[PDB]
C-alpha cells in the first residue's frame, strides 16, 4: 500500500510486477481546476486542495477529440485513438517510480502528439512502466486540451486568449516542479520528451520564457515548431475562429459574446465544426494549434530561433526514414494500404495538389522538377516514392535539421538521429516503410517484453535505445558506454554530423537530405 | 584450419574470439557470412587500408572507394555478395553495352566509374563533375574518409572496417 | 566540516588521502555527490574504484549475502527476517563465513565491498567516469614498481618470501588459474601470451617477474593510470607518480622490490625520525615527499620549490607525464607501461 503526501494532499497508487522486480505507477492524479462551464477556453486554473486519499489507480479521461474512423478494426490506425472517455473535464497526469522509492531521480516527460487535435497519454505505446524498471528513471506524462478546446484565438482577449493546451503542459510541468521530490524525484534534472506535435511542444517551450526554469533539457522526435503545419498566423487564427462562429450560429459584434455563446455550445457540436474552419484541408490539417499569444510565445518563434533568443542546454533531436507514408492514404489518389500503390506521373501530380492546396502551379511544378529526376531504370514505384520523400522532407526532416543547425550555432551541444528500423509487427504493409510514430515502442521499451514476438535483434535495439535517452537526460550526453558501442558525435553547423539506428550497423554519416533540404529551407519558401 | 593452416591454436581461437560475438538474434547465416569476413578482411581489405594510409602520410593525396554493387549478371549464387574480382567490368564499361542485358541503372554506374577512373588518369583527381555527383573527399590518417560506390546512393563515409582492422593490423601480427 | 575550525582548521581545505582500498574510497567521494561539499581535493596512493577487486556488481553481492544466510543457519523468507536473524550472530560466527560466501576466491578477494547502492553510489561508476559525473577539482595520483609481488606468496605455487622463487612455465600456468578464477582458457592463454614473449637471455627469473607483472598491471597500475587519463579530460590539472625506492629496512626479501604499501611511510614521514635507521638518502626523500603532499593540499601544486627541484609537470592525454620518486634522480617520464595497459585496458575485459 503507497501513500505520497503532495501539497494538494494524498494521493495512492498501486504496484506492478515488471521483469521480476517493482514498478508503483500513480495513474489519473489532477493537476488543475476541471475547465468546465465560464472555464471552458480559459487558462487552467490552479487545483484547490482535497482532504482525504486520492485514488491514482486508473487512467483518467482523455481530452475532447474527433477520432480517426479511416480504417475500423485495423490496428495499425486504432492503436493511435483514445482508450478511455472523452471528457471536457481531463487535466489529469501520471507517474511511474521504481521501487524501491528512488532517492533523487532524473525525470523524463512525456508530451504526446496528435496534430494538436489528437492524442492521451494513457496509450499503450507510451506506458512509462519499462523505463522506471529499467533505468530508474521516473516517468510522468500529462493529458492537455486538443482542437478548438485547446488552441482557439481571439488573440489578446483572457476568454479565448489561445495556446490553452501549452498552459496545459506548463502547469503540469509546474506540478512536477513542487511535487516530484515527495515521490523520490529531482526537480533540478528534468527532461522533456516528445513526439509529432508533442515534439513542436517540447521546442516551444525551449522558447517560452515562463518554462525556462521548469526544465532541464530536451527531446524532439519528428516534430519542431519551425515545421509548416505547427504554428497558425494571427490571420488564420481569427478567420478560423470566426469560421467557427458562423457553423455554430454564434456569429456576433462582441467578440466577449462570441465566447460567451460558444461556451453553451456541446462539445459534440464545436468538434463536428472544427473540420470546415479551413477552405480546403490536408491530411496534415492542424486547424486550431499553436499561435503567437504575446504570453505563452512574444514573438514569431522563427524570429526568436533565429536570434538566439531561447534556454541554453542540450538537445537530441531525431527523424524517421519514412516520416510522409503514413499521411499518403489519407487522401493521396491511387494510394492504399491494402496494395502496393504503384501511381502514375498524372497522380503524383493529383497528389501535390492534395498536399499543397495553396501553392501555384510554379510552386507545384518546382517540386515535381526536385523529386522526379530519375536516377533512372524506368521502376514503376518511382512515383510512389518520391511522394512520400516530398512530404516527409517538407513536414519533417528538413525543419527538424534547421531546427537543429540553428540550435547549434548558439554554442549548445546537440545531438542527431535517423531511425531506419522497420518493426517485425508493422501492421501497415511494406510499401511504407520506416513509418512515422513507429520509434515510440522503441524508446519506451516494449521489445524488452520477451513474452511480446518482437526478435531478439529488436530487444538490444531497444536496450541500447533506452539506455541513450536515459544518459541524455541524467548526463547530457547520449552515450551507452558499456557495449563497445558507436560513439553519437555531436551535431555542428560545418559537419552535422548524425547517428543512424538500426538493427545492424549503428553508423556516424554527415549532412542528412543535404540536396532536398536546400530546396525545401531556401528556396520552397519564397514560392 | 583450412584458411590459417600454420597458426597456433590461440591464433585461431583469438580469430574465432573476434568474430564470432553474435548481435545476436541467432540467425542460421551468422558462422557462413564470419567466415567469409574473415578471409577477406585478412586477406584483402584490411592490408589495402593499411597501405592507403601509411603512403598519405607523406603527403599525397589518396582516394579510397568501397564497392557495393552485386552485377545482376553474377553467375555466383547471392550468398556470396559483391565477389572479388566483379568491379573490373565495370571499370572496363561492358556495361556501357546495352545489347549485353546489364541493367539500366549499372549502364549508369559504369558510366560514372569510367569518367572517375579516367579523370584521376589525366587529373589525378576522380571526380565526375557534370552531373550533381558526390564530391570524392581525399583519404588522411585521422579522418579516413572514403567513398561508396553502388546503383542507388552514392555515400561518404569514415573509418571502414575499424575494428576488425585494428584485430589483423596490431593484434594477429604478433601472433 | 563542523567541528575542525575549533582546532584550529579551515573546512575550505581539506585533503583527503588514501591507500589501495583506501584510495578507491577516495575516487568514489569524488563521485558521491553527497560528499562534493565535504572536501577540496584528493590524493589516491595504488588504488582507484575502476580495479578490478573495486566494486562489487548487485548480483555477486545478493549471492554474497544469501551463501552467507546458509552458512549462518540464517536462510530464510522475508528478506528482513534474514537481516534480523543475522543480527542476532556473534560477530565471530559472521566473520568465520565471510571466506566462503565465494566459490573461489584469490588473494586479492572483496569479499564484500562498494556497490551500486542507488544513495551514495547512484549508477555504474564506470559511466559516471566516462561521462564527467565527478567532482571539478585536482587530484595527485601514483604506484609502486612493484605492487604486484606482495599477493603472490598467498597462493601462488612455488613462492615463498624464504628463497627466490624462481618458477617453472608450468607453475607460472598454475598461478594464472589462482589469479584468474573465473577466466577462460583463451583469456589465460592471452594473458600468457603478452607477458612471455622473452627479451631474451635464457633468464631463470622470467616468469616469476612476469606473474607479479601480471598481477600488480591488471589489478593496480592500469587502473590508475586509466582513471587519470578519464579524469584529466575534463579540464582538471592532475598530476601521476611512479614510486621506485625499496625501504632499506623491508623485513620481505628482495625479489619483491618495491612493495605494494611501502611508500606510505615516506608520505607520513616516519624517516625524518633519525634515531629510527633509514638512511640518510631516504630522510631526504621523505622530507621532500612531505613537502610536495603538502604543497598539494594547501595549493593545488605538488612542486618542491626552494632546493633546485625537478619541476612537477600536468598529466594529460596525449602526453601523460610523470614523475619518478626515487633516492638517485628524479625523472620525467611518459607513457607509463603503454603495451601492457593497452592489453588490460582494451583487450582483456572483452574476454
Ligand atoms: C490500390 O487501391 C486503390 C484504392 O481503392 C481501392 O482499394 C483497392 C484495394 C480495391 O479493392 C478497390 O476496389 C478500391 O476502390 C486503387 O485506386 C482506385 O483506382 C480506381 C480505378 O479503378 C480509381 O477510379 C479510384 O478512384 C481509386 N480509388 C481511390 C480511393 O483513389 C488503386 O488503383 C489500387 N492499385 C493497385 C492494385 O496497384
Ligand atoms: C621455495 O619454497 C617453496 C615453498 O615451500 C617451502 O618453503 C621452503 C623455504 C622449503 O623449506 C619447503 O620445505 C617448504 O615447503 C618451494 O615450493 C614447494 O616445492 C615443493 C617441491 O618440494 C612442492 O611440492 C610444494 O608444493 C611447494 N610448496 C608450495 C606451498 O607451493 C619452492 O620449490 C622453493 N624454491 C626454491 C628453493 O627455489
Ligand atoms: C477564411 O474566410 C472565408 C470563409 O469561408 C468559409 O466559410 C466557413 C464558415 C467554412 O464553411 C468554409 O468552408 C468556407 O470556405 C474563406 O473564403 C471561402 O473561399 C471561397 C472561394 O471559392 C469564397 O467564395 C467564400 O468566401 C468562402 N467559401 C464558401 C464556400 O463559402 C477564406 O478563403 C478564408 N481565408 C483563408 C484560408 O486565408
Ligand atoms: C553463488 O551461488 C552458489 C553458491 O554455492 C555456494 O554455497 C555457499 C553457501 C558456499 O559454501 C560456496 O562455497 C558454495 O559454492 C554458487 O554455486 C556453487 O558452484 C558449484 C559448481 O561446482 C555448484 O555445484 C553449487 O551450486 C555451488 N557449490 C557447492 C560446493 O555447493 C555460484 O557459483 C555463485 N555465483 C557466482 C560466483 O556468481
Ligand atoms: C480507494 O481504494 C481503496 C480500494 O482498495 C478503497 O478502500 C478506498 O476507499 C478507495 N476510495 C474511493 C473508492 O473513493
Ligand atoms: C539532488 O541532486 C541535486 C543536484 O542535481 C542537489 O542539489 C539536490 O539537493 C539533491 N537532493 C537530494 C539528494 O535529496
Ligand atoms: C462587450 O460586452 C462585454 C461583456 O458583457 C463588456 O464587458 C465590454 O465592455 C463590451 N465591449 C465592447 C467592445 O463593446
Ligand atoms: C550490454 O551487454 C549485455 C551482455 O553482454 C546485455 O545483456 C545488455 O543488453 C547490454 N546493455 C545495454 C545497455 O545495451
Ligand atoms: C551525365 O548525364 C547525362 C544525361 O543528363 C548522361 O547521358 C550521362 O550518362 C552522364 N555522364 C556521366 C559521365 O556520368
Ligand atoms: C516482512 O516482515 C516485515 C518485518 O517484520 C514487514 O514489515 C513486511 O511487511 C514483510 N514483507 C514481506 C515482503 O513479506
Ligand atoms: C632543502 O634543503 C635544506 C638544506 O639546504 C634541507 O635541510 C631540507 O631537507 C630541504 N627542504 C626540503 C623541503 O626538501
Ligand atoms: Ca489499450
Ligand atoms: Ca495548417
Ligand atoms: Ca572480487
Ligand atoms: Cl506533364
Ligand atoms: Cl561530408
Ligand atoms: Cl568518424
Ligand atoms: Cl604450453
Ligand atoms: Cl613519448
Ligand atoms: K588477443
Ligand atoms: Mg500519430
Ligand atoms: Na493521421
Ligand atoms: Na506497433
Ligand atoms: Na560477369
Ligand atoms: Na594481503
Ligand atoms: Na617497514
Amino acid at each position: 500500500d503507497i501513500i505520497i503526501a503532495t501539497k494538494n494532499g494524498k494521493v495512492r497508487g498501486m504496484q506492478l510486477t515488471v521483469f521480476g522486480g517493482t514498478v508503483t505507477a500513480f495513474l489519473g492524479i489532477p493537476y488543475a481546476q476541471p475547465p468546465l462551464g465560464r472555464l471552458r477556453f480559459k487558462k487552467p486554473q490552479s487545483l484547490t486542495k482535497w482532504s482525504d486519499i486520492w485514488n491514482a489507480t486508473k487512467y483518467a479521461n482523455s481530452c475532447c477529440q474527433n477520432i480517426d474512423q479511416s480504417f475500423p478494426g485495423f490496428h495499425g490506425s486504432e492503436m493511435w485513438n483514445p482508450n478511455t472517455d472523452l471528457s471536457e473535464d481531463c487535466l489529469y497526469l501520471n507517474v511511474w517510480i521504481p521501487a524501491p522509492k528512488p532517492k533523487n531521480a532524473t525525470v523524463l516527460i512525456w508530451i504526446y502528439g496528435g496534430g494538436f487535435q489528437t492524442g492521451t497519454s494513457s496509450l499503450h505505446v507510451y506506458d512509462g512502466k519499462f523505463l522506471a524498471r529499467v533505468e530508474r528513471v521516473i516517468v510522468v506524462s500529462m493529458n492537455y486540451r486538443v482542437g478548438a478546446l485547446g488552441f482557439l484565438a481571439l488573440p489578446g482577449n483572457p476568454e479565448a486568449p489561445g495556446n490553452m493546451g501549452l498552459f496545459d503542459q506548463q502547469l503540469a510541468l509546474q506540478w512536477v516542479q513542487k511535487n516530484i521530490a515527495a515521490f523520490g524525484g529531482n526537480p533540478k534534472s528534468v527532461t522533456l520528451f516528445g513526439e509529432s506535435a508533442g515534439a513542436a511542444s517540447v521546442s516551444l517551450h525551449l522558447l517560452s520564457p515562463g518554462s525556462h526554469s521548469l526544465f532541464t533539457r530536451a527531446i524532439l522526435q519528428s516534430g519542431s515548431f519551425n515545421a509548416p503545419w505547427a504554428v497558425t498566423s494571427l490571420y488564420e487564427a481569427r478567420n478560423r475562429t470566426l469560421n467557427l462562429a458562423k457553423l455554430t450560429g454564434c456569429s456576433r459584434e462582441n467578440e466577449t459574446e462570441i465566447i460567451k455563446c460558444l461556451r453553451n455550445k456541446d462539445p459534440q457540436e464545436i468538434l463536428l465544426n472544427e473540420a470546415f474552419v479551413v477552405p480546403y484541408g490536408t491530411p496534415l490539417s492542424v486547424n486550431f494549434g499553436p499561435t503567437v499569444d504575446g504570453d505563452f510565445l512574444t514573438d514569431m518563434p522563427d524570429i526568436l530561433l533565429e536570434l538566439g533568443q531561447f534556454k541554453k542546454t542540450q538537445i537530441l533531436v531525431g527523424v524517421n526514414k519514412d516520416e510522409g507514408t503514413a499521411f499518403l492514404v489519407y487522401g493521396a489518389p491511387g494510394f492504399s494500404k491494402d496494395n502496393n500503390s504503384i501511381i502514375t506521373r498524372k497522380e503524383f501530380q493529383e497528389g501535390l495538389k492534395i498536399f499543397f492546396p495553396g501553392v501555384s502551379e510554379f510552386g507545384k511544378e518546382s517540386i515535381l522538377f526536385h523529386y522526379t529526376d530519375w536516377v533512372d531504370d524506368q521502376r514503376p514505384e518511382n512515383y510512389r516514392e518520391a511522394l512520400g520523400d516530398v512530404v516527409g522532407d517538407y513536414n519533417f526532416i528538413c525543419p527538424a535539421l534547421e531546427f537543429t543547425k540553428k540550435f547549434s550555432e548558439w554554442g549548445n551541444n546537440a545531438f542527431f538521429y535517423y531511425f531506419e528500423h522497420r518493426s517485425s509487427k508493422l501492421p501497415w504493409p511494406e510499401w511504407m516503410g520506416v513509418m512515422h510514430g513507429y520509434e515510440i515502442e522503441f524508446v519506451f521499451g516494449l521489445p524488452l517484453e520477451r513474452r511480446d514476438q518482437y526478435t531478439k535483434a529488436e530487444e538490444i535495439l531497444s536496450r541500447s535505445i533506452v539506455k541513450r535517452w536515459a544518459n541524455f537526460a541524467k548526463y547530457g550526453n547520449p552515450q551507452e558506454t558499456q557495449n563497445q558501442s558507436t560513439s553519437w558525435p555531436v551535431f555542428k553547423s560545418t559537419e552535422q554530423k548524425y547517428l543512424t539506428l538500426n538493427t545492424e550497423s549503428t553508423r556516424i554519416m554527415t549532412k542528412l537530405r543535404a540536396q532536398q533540404c536546400r530546396f525545401w529551407t531556401s528556396f520552397f519558401p519564397k514560392v
